[PDB]
């Protein structure tokens, strides 16, 4: 199914997922896409930050949904 | 010298850097120092969008000054 990822600045692209996909799952397919590195990748849904481990139907994200993208700049 | 650069979260580093380097150059080290590829940085100093070619003191871009990071979300 097909899912959005938005920046703060409204930059929107699209996904490929599955329900069962993990957050972990997700950042490396944003990482395939974007070339943005799994551990820089912060994902926000309904205003509450993912968890790696769960799936994207733990957090009751459907097609059409939109997650929100930001940096952690791990690297410091 | 030393600068900062800030995302729309806050979340803000220190980069050392020289009036002299061109933005290309910045953006290289900070593919360097936290692996987000050139392409999908916009930076951002006083409202303007910093291009590739011209350099830090070309912008007047001073000593801790703060500029924001950005992401393009091209490729």
């Amino acid at each position: 199914m097909q899912i959005f990822v938005k920046t703060l600045t409204g930059r929107t692209i699209t996904l490929e997922v599955e329900p069962s996909d993990t957050i972990e799952n997700v950042k490396a397919k944003i990482q395939d896409k974007e070339g943005i590195p799994p551990d820089q990748q912060r994902l926000i849904f309904a205003g509450k930050q993912l968890e790696d481990g769960r799936t994207l139907s733990d957090y009751n994200i459907q097609k059409e949904s939109t997650l929100h993208l930001v940096l952690r700049l791990r690297g410091g």
